[PDB]
């Protein structure tokens, strides 16, 4: 029944990267966040996403399956990863918004550092009400 598309910001190798050294974790419903403990001098953030999206007849897109969200610091270091344990529906939207909030607040509580995202990620961040945090310039 659904028209699905697979949208990627990353190749398979980058998408399967694991975080180095000690980490913190957070669960919000289906979402599971893993974040580097030592995150001092993370000066900017870049968010990439691979996922399967449900195409809506009018053209809109909704994330049905998060494959992987990666967040990189200015040096290309993987400082955060977000995955999910099951397919996503509209009921997971509050869980998604909340855990992405947690991701960005850890790196930018002062709301000053530049945060950018690739094409797929942008749409996902928009869906979970986080696009306002971006500095695409």
């Amino acid at each position: 029944h659904p028209i699905e598309v697979v949208l990627r910001d990353m190749n398979n190798k980058d998408a399967r990267q694991k975080i180095k050294d000690e980490v913190n974790t957070q669960k919000e419903g289906k979402f599971r966040l893993t974040i580097k403990r030592d995150i001092r001098n993370v000066l900017s953030l870049r968010v990439l996403v691979n996922g399967t999206f449900l195409k809506h007849p009018n053209g809109d897109k909704s994330l049905s399956t998060l494959h992987r969200l990666n967040a990189y610091d200015q040096n290309g270091g993987l400082v955060a990863k977000l995955v999910a344990t099951d397919d996503l529906t509209v009921e997971d939207e509050k869980d998604g918004h909340r855990i992405l909030n947690s991701l960005f607040e850890r790196f930018d509580e002062g709301h000053s550092k530049p945060i950018r995202a690739a094409e797929t990620a942008v749409g996902v961040l928009s869906q979970f009400g986080q696009e306002h945090r971006l500095s695409p310039e």
